[PDB]
RNA sequence: AAAAAAAAAAAAA
């Protein structure tokens, strides 16, 4: 320090003290300074000698310096570091070795060295889960991260999927554990196995939750059985099983495979309702009014069924639109599907009239060659064999969410509030200024809810719903009944995917409970943390190692002029995203890609909207064509360019 | 200043 003190070392310490300080999150840039961000409307100047104690995303707490041009801010604490644990390739030879972050936003190698006890002799080229350890914000002399785990070489085919895994620390592995023994729990199973029951499913599923069987009755009413695998038959309530199945939510699905929640020969082999195997179930009976109403008199059991068909979907489809070489090869089971449309006709109608239908966008396939190489991304529309097994299953969640209630009073429930209370004001407010009225107390009721979401759905475009997205809240899990807004329901569990769903198992036992006049325990309002956060992971996984094969598919398209249908679905300050229709991509606009002339062009994220010379040229929902531009593998982002 | 590690809802995987 300036060590002359008399009481002048108390004046400087007093006066250093009391200079201003403001805490924000570093933001660095492609030159050798940055800026501390506070909120989204101030930002102080970082000086480049100061940028060298931070890190972009670090939120840290800066001392305030006046200075003859602007203000500047001099990072003083480290509140709290953008970076812990990580991954990312290593660079480096033998002994002196780097590891640039994966976050395509951190270009820089920090050097590193591995974990005591870690057998892999670590190398150039190989990707690796580090963890920060040093921070010159922290007094340290430098940054530096020690290599925690090896994840795979870089050459490795299957590279997005390991990297994503142990990025989001998930398991790569089906369960190492053992399907043990059926279990007699008391119940008594109804032999259904003479019953045409049938299964429609992806031709690639092999692990079959539903099956579905019809029948007509008297005074126009249709009977449904929705028959559900039982992997609880097999895995006792605080078994080994069950903690491990516990602790992976979900089943992970990823393109081309799955890291499945329970042991996989349960999973697609014992559980699974193949055809022609005797499967046990646990099934609802259900009686649909002419109106498609379920009736009062339902009845969840235990029985043992046997499919007389894997059917998939496309095909199903295909024939009940009359296309195709497939044929249901019986007459039995071409009466099942067709009775099974009238059902879903009959609910569409009851959901349309008393709740909400969602208009429904395509889902998207990757086809997978032997090397993990993606030959094509298909679009893969729901058409009516999808909606036949969505409305079967619907009924049957809804189903359990009532005898739940009227039977426990708790379950595993799916709430969904549509749109947080403390919102309501400003959601108000934005559509009205737009010239559509709501009613801000209204619009936190179902029916208030509903109103709206048809008059929005009877819009021209999606536009002024893209304005309100940024109000509308996350279907979350509760530990008893609850609105669910999004589907117009006053409660809604669901128990039709226990294969892949620990949430799912835990309504099973509880419905069986039910089914033997047994008394339960109500679920700990944790288990909901858990299994949040893994849907939450899982969704992330999904997506990610979805973008890293959208950019290694479109590699070759960059700097060729083939068009791609786009629709624009965010803008920011930097320019636009799209996503392409037919494969379903992500693509980043530049905003000088728009025009050149930066005087004259506005990209409002509020507005969503692109303004050039006053008038918009561009909002948040309109289908325009691009080319791809360009592909970066560094940080697997498409940049696309209009036409 | 060419942006960025978040999904509004459902179904099946
Ligand atoms: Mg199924």
């Amino acid at each position: 320090m300036l060590e002359a003190d008399p009481l002048l070392a108390q004046l400087k310490q007093q006066l250093h003290s009391q200079t201003p300080r403001a805490e924000g999150v570093v933001k660095a840039t492609e030159k050798g300074f940055g800026f501390l961000e506070v909120d989204a409307q101030k930002s102080y100047f970082i000086p480049p000698p100061q940028m060298k104690k931070v890190m972009h995303g670090d939120r840290i707490i800066a001392v305030i310096h006046s200075e003859k041009e602007r203000e500047s801010a001099e990072p003083e604490e480290l509140v709290e570091p953008f970076l812990t644990r990580f991954v990312g390739k290593v660079q480096g030879k033998n002994d002196r070795l780097a590891i640039v972050p994966d976050h395509p936003l951190l270009k820089d190698a920090i050097p590193c060295r591995a974990a005591r006890g870690l057998n892999h002799e670590f190398k150039e080229g190989d990707w690796a889960v580090a963890e920060m350890r040093r921070h010159p914000l922290k007094g340290d002399r430098s940054f530096y991260a020690e290599l925690t785990q090896y994840i795979t070489f870089g050459d490795d085919h299957f590279v997005p999927w390991w990297v994503t895994l142990a990025r989001h620390n998930l398991e790569k592995e089906a369960p190492d554990g053992v399907a043990t023994e059926m279990l007699d729990e008391g119940l008594v199973r109804e032999d259904l196995t003479a019953l045409d029951f049938v299964t429609i499913d992806s031709a690639s599923t092999e692990d079959m939750n539903d099956a579905l069987f019809a029948k007509a009755l008297p005074d126009d009413k249709l009977q449904l059985i929705v028959a559900i695998a039982d992997p609880t038959a097999w895995i006792a309530e605080g078994s080994k099983l069950d903690k491990a199945a516990k602790i992976r939510a979900f089943t992970n699905y990823l393109p081309g495979f799955n890291i499945p929640m329970l042991p996989r020969e349960l999973s697609d082999d014992l559980c699974s309702l193949r055809a022609n195997e005797v499967r046990p179930v646990l099934a609802c009976r259900m009686t649909l009014s002419a109106d498609g109403t379920i009736e009062d008199n339902i009845e969840f059991f235990a029985a043992t069924i046997e499919s007389k068909a894997k059917l998939v979907y496309d095909q199903v489809s295909d024939w009940l639109e009359n296309t195709g070489d497939w044929q249901p090869e019986s007459e039995a089971i071409a009466e099942q599907v067709r009775l099974l449309a009238q059902i879903c006709q009959r609910r569409g109608e009851w959901r349309h009239n008393h709740a909400l239908v969602f208009k429904d966008r395509p889902d998207y396939r990757f086809i997978l060659g032997e090397k993990g190489e993606v030959l094509d991304i298909v679009a893969e529309p729901r058409r009516i064999a999808n909606r036949i097994v969505e409305e079967a299953m619907i009924a049957a969640n809804i189903c359990a969410a009532r005898v739940l209630r009227d039977k426990l009073g708790f379950g595993i429930y799916n709430v969904h509030m549509g749109f947080d209370p403390a919102n309501a004001d400003a959601l108000a407010a934005l559509l009205k200024t737009h010239g559509l009225h709501v009613d801000a107390e209204e619009v936190l009721t179902l029916d208030g809810f509903c109103k709206l979401r048809r008059e929005l759905d009877a819009q021209p475009t999606g536009f002024l719903d893209s304005r309100i997205r940024r109000f509308q809240s996350f279907a979350e899990i509760s530990t008893e009944p609850g609105p669910h807004f999004g589907l117009g329901l006053e409660a809604y569990a669901t128990w039709t995917s226990p294969i892949r769903k620990y949430g799912d198992m835990i309504n099973h036992r509880l419905l069986k409970a039910v089914i033997k006049g047994e008394t339960a325990t109500r679920p700990q309002d944790e288990i909901t943390v858990q299994m949040a956060e893994r849907r939450r992971l899982n969704r992330m996984a999904e997506r990610d190692v979805g973008d890293w094969l959208y950019a290694r598919f479109l590699k070759d398209k960059a700097g060729t002029d083939t068009r791609f249908a786009a629709e624009i679905v965010d803008i920011s300050r930097g320019g636009m995203r799209v996503r392409l229709v037919d494969n379903g991509a992500i693509a980043f606009i530049p905003a000088p890609f728009l025009h050149a002339v930066r005087d004259e062009l506005v990209c409002s994220q509020e507005n969503g909207t692109v303004q050039i010379k006053g008038e918009t040229v561009y909002k948040v929902t309109d289908v325009i064509d691009v080319t791809i531009a360009e592909v970066r593998m560094e940080t697997r982002s498409i940049i696309a360019r209009p036409v």
